[PDB]
């Protein structure tokens, strides 16, 4: 459909707000799926399943009822299964059905096999530009997508960034996600990605999004991050300076970009000024970017993942089989009524 940014964005606020209103809730249980492999451990544990009667591979996330008390995490795992439910955007992955019982939470969406942007980063030692910057150009859109309907990401890093069957991005957790008018307090992310007045415990906004996009292409550029240390606090104190070193190899456009982007006053970040994303998206680094081509999927991919099938889990390591254990008792009944 050929229209303005203005009228496309509009329409996906009308269509996320009657989501956001209105969430879907129950809409499968546990032993319509077979278990196939963990794919990743952390209150939560991230499952291949296959739905028995047709055949579909998902991934499936498993949040412990416990856990998320103890963690004090209620909130943010409502925000998570809120959001997931009501957007849409290409490069967002697509939650298929939620569902909760006596002791987990689940959230159940398309499967992409082609692994983790971490896995084939740190195997090829560094992305040359054009391939970052094709990799970037897809989390610009989304962030212009996730920022218009009042939503903060807060956890941008590599190893949440899946590889699909064409070689594009799908966001896939949405953990730390949250629909904010202003600022917004909670400390959380990860300590390599997060902008300095997180870690000032300042009031803060979705500019800190716009500085973690300043993090991850310098990551993918160099093969490492700008502020790394033994210790969080080193880290801490490595980004509070912003003093940020870059590779000979970077060109001076993308030296540019970042400079703007890993800006630590934040009423002069990229992203956050008058001009809000057209900012980034007019930079010289940019340039050869078509983003039509881009949001329709038209752009032939850096490259794409090897894999053998839909339920090929070659892609993803591997970790201890646990039991999905489901007590005969409810637990935290209260807190998570609205899940
Ligand atoms: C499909 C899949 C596998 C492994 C993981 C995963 N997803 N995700 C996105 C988690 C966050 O939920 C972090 C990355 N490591 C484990
Ligand atoms: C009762 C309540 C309201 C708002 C929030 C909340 N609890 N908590 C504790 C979360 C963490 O889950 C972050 C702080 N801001 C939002
Ligand atoms: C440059 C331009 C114009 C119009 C649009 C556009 N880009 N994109 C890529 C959006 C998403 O941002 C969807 C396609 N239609 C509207
Ligand atoms: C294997 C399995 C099944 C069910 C349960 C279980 N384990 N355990 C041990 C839990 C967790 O302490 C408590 C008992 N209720 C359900």
């Amino acid at each position: 459909e050929q229209e303005s940014v203005k009228e496309f964005l509009a329409k996906a606020k009308e269509e996320f707000l009657k989501k956001w209103e209105s969430p879907s809730q129950n809409t499968a249980q546990l032993d319509h799926f077979d278990r196939i492999k963990t794919l990743g451990t952390g209150f939560g544990r991230v499952m291949l399943v296959k739905h028995k009667e047709t055949g579909n591979h998902y991934a499936m996330k498993i949040l412990d009822k416990q856990k998320v008390v103890k963690l004090k995490q209620i909130e943010h795992t409502l925000n998570e299964k809120r959001i997931l439910q009501a957007v849409n955007f290409p490069f967002l992955v697509k939650l298929e059905f939620s569902f909760k019982d006596n002791s987990n939470l689940y959230m159940v969406m398309e499967y992409v096999p082609g692994g983790e942007m971490f896995s084939h980063l740190r195997r090829i030692g560094r992305f040359s530009e054009p391939h970052a910057r094709f990799y970037a150009a897809q989390i610009v859109l989304t962030f212009e997508y996730l920022h218009s309907l009042d939503l903060i990401y807060r956890d941008l890093k590599p190893e949440n960034l899946l590889i699909d069957q064409q070689g594009y991005i799908q966001v896939t957790d949405f953990g730390f996600a949250k629909r904010v008018k202003g600022r917004t307090w909670t400390l959380c992310g990860t300590p390599e990605y997060l902008a300095p007045e997180i870690i000032l415990s300042k009031g803060y906004n979705k500019a800190v999004d716009w500085w973690a996009l300043g993090v991850l292409i310098y990551e993918m550029a160099a093969g490492y991050p700008p502020f790394f240390a033994d210790q969080p606090i080193q880290i801490y104190e490595k980004i509070v300076s912003g003093k940020v070193r870059f590779p000979s190899h970077f060109s001076s456009d993308l030296k540019d970009l970042l400079r703007n982007l890993l800006q630590v006053d934040l009423t002069k970040r990229f992203g956050n000024l008058k001009n809000g994303v057209n900012d980034i998206k007019n930079h010289k680094w940019f340039a050869t970017t078509d983003w039509i081509a881009i949001y329709q999927r038209k752009v032939e991919a850096p490259f794409i993942p090897k894999f053998k099938g839909p339920g090929d889990t070659s892609n993803f390591d591997d970790y201890e089989e646990e039991e999905i254990r489901v007590s005969i008792n409810e637990k935290c009944g209260k807190e998570f009524t609205e899940f």
